[PDB]
């Protein structure tokens, strides 16, 4: 999946369409760390109700990405593939990709 390097308000926008159920994730550049990937999440909450997260994904200068230093991925794919299981400590597991 390549969304893209857009900001939050945009990520925050698409996610939170209609016709995305929650749980929504998308996977976009983060502009804030150096040309690292911030995985935003739209949780569902009943006070904080529709709303994204974005967990940082930060990389291993000699290695892959990780999210957590629980565990480090060897890639992107396998990261994601975990929380499509299992949040594993986030606050929500990976449902469905977000569309354009």
């Amino acid at each position: 999946w390549y969304f893209g390097k857009l900001g939050r308000k945009d990520a925050e926008r698409q996610l939170l369409s209609f016709g995305n159920p929650r749980g929504t994730f998308l996977i976009r550049e983060s502009e804030t760390t150096k040309g690292a990937y911030s995985l935003s999440i739209r949780d569902w909450d009943d006070m904080k109700g529709d709303h994204v997260k974005h967990y940082k994904i930060r990389k291993l200068d000699n290695g892959g990405y990780y999210i957590t230093t629980r565990a480090q991925f060897e890639t992107l794919q396998q990261l994601v593939q975990h929380y499509s299981e299992r949040a594993a400590g986030l606050c929500c597991r990976l449902v469905v990709p977000c569309h354009k």
